[PDB]
């Protein structure tokens, strides 16, 4: 429903716990109806929204949409908490792709996500072609071995883990998913890469429907595509001091 907050089934109050299980990978407090009413304050605030305590946006619409796949907070067993690269150089390779486009496409797609973060940030990433890369960008079905399936085609899209010497900053997407760049008939991937790629600096969902991860987004796409005053601000808060600067 265009409001579906006061059209919440029993449907969508599933898909919230199931939307906030596949980040944690189990969470023992998103299970249970009252825990998890508590739970749904918490998820209001990896969408962007200001308010905790209220459905008001498209939240619980647009949940159910593939969104996000890679976790917007990162908790992950095995390791301290940092999202940061440890060098002043990182690597990228294309070691998997979706064979719905030709391979040529979606390793270039990449150079641009990174392209865009990489100007604003300490950070340099080359292109390697031979062996391993610091971010290996693979895609896969949801049979591989980790925990839950990416579906087939339809809701939720990839996995990804924080920055660590080998195992971290990379990502999987899901390769029964259809994506694009231009011919619409998929999701966009430069997007897709952009907001992926971008957990691995640590950055959040924006409220700011000018921002490049507003989560809640309409109708008018981005014609050159470029980052914003608070998507910009999102890089600030990492290489400076800690504040929000948004207002009303
Ligand atoms: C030019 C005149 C002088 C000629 C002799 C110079 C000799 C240099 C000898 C040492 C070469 C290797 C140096 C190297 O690996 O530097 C690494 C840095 C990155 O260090 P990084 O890991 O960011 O900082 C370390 C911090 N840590 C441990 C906390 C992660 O930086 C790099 O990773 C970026 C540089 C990569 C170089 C790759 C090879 C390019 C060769 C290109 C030539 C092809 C034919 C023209
Ligand atoms: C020495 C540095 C450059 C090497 C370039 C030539 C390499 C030719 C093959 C040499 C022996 C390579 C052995 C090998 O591992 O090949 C596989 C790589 C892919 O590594 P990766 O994509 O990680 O493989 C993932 C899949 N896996 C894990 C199941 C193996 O795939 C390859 O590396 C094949 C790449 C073919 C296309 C290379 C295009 C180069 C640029 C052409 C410029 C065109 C400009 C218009
Ligand atoms: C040097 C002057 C050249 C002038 C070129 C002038 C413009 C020519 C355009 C030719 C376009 C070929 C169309 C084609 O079938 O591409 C097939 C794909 C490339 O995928 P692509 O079409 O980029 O995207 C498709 C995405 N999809 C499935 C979601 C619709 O790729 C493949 O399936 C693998 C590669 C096939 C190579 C085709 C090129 C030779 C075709 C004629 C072979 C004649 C042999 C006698
Ligand atoms: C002074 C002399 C200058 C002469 C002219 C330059 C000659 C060398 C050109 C090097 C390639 C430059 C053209 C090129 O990048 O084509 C890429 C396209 C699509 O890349 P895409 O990002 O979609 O288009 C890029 C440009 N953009 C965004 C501004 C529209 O690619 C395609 O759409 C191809 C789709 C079909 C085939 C897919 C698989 C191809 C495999 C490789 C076949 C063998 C090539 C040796
Ligand atoms: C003699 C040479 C003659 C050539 C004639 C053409 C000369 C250039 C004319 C203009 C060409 C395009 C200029 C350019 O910067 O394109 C960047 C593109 C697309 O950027 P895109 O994000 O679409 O637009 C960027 C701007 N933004 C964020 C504000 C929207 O981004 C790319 O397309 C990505 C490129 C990936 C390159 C893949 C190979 C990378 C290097 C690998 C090296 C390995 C070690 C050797
Ligand atoms: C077989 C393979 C052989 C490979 C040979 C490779 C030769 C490589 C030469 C590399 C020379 C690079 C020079 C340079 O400083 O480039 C970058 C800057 C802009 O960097 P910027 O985008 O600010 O990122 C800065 C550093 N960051 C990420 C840590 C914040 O650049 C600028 O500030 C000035 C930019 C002037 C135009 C640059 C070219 C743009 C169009 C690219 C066309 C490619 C046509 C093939
Ligand atoms: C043999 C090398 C001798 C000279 C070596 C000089 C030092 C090179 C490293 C300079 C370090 C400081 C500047 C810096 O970090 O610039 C980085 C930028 C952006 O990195 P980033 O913003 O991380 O963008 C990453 C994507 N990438 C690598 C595909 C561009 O990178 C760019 O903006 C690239 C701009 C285009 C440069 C034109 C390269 C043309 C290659 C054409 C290859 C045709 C091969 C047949
Ligand atoms: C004036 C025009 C200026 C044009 C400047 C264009 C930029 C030139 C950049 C050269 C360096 C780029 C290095 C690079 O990142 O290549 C990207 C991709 C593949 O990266 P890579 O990670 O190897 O791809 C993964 C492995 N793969 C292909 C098996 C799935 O590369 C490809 O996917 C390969 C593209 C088709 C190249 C085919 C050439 C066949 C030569 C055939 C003759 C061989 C000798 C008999
Ligand atoms: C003046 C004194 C110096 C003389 C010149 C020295 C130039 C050396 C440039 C070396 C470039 C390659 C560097 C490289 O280490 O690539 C390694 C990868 C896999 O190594 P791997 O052991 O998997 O990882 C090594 C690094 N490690 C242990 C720190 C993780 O390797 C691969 O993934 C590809 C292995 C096949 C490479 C084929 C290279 C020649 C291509 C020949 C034509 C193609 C034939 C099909
Ligand atoms: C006929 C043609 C065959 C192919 C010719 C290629 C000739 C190339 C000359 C220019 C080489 C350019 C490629 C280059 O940058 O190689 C540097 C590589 C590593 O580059 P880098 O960008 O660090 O790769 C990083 C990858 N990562 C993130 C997984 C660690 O460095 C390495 O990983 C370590 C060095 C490995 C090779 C050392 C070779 C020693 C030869 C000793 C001969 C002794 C005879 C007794
Ligand atoms: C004798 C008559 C000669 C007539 C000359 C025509 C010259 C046209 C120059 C235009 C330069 C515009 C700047 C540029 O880099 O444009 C790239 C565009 C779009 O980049 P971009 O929007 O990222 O493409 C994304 C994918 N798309 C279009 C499917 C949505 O790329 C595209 O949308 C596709 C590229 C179309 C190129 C049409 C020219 C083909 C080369 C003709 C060479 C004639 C030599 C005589
Ligand atoms: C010899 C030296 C070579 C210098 C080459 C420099 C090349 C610079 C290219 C940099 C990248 C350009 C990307 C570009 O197309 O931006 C478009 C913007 C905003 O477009 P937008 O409204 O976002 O839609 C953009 C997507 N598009 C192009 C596919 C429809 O378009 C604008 O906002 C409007 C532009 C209005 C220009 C009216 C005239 C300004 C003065 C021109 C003076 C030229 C005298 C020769
Ligand atoms: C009678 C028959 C007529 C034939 C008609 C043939 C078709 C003519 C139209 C061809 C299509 C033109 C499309 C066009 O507006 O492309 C503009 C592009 C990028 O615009 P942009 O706003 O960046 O689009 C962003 C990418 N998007 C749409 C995918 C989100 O612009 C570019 O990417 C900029 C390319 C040049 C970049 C230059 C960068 C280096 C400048 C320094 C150069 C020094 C040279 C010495
Ligand atoms: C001279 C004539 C007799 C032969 C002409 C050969 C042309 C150049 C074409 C036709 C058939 C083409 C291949 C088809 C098969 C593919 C798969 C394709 O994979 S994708 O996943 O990148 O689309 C990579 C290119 C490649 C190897 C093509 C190269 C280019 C290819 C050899
Ligand atoms: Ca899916
Ligand atoms: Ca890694
Ligand atoms: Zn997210
Ligand atoms: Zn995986």
């Amino acid at each position: 429903l265009p409001q579906e907050a006061g059209g919440m089934s029993e449907l969508q109050w599933e898909q919230a716990q199931d939307y906030l299980k596949r980040f944690y990978l189990y969470d023992s407090e998103t299970k249970n109806a009252n825990s998890l009413e508590a739970k749904l304050k918490e998820m209001q605030k990896f969408f962007g929204l200001p308010i905790t305590g209220m459905l008001n946006s498209r939240v619980i619409e647009i949940m159910q949409k593939p969104r996000c796949g890679v976790p917007d907070v990162a908790e992950y067993s095995l390791f301290p908490n940092s999202p940061k690269w440890t060098s002043k150089v990182v690597t990228y390779r294309i070691v998997s792709y979706t064979r719905d486009l030709p391979h040529i496409t979606v390793d270039r797609l990449v150079s641009k996500a990174l392209n865009m973060w990489g100007k604003e940030i300490p950070l340099h990433f080359r292109k390697v072609v031979w062996g391993t890369a610091d971010i290996m960008i693979g895609f896969a079905r949801g049979a591989h071995g980790d925990s839950y399936p990416f579906d087939g085609p339809g809701n939720t899209l990839a996995h990804a883990f924080a920055p660590g010497t080998g195992l971290g900053g990379d990502a999987h997407f899901d390769e029964d998913e259809r994506w694009t760049d231009g011919s619409s008939l998929g999701i966009n991937f430069l997007y897709a890469a952009t907001h992926a790629l971008g957990h691995s600096l640590g950055m959040g969902h924006s409220s700011d429907p000018n921002a490049v991860m507003y989560p809640t987004y309409g109708n008018g796409d981005p014609q050159n595509f470029k980052l914003s005053q608070d998507d910009i601000k999102g890089i600030q808060k990492l290489y400076g001091k800690r504040s929000n600067s948004r207002k009303k």
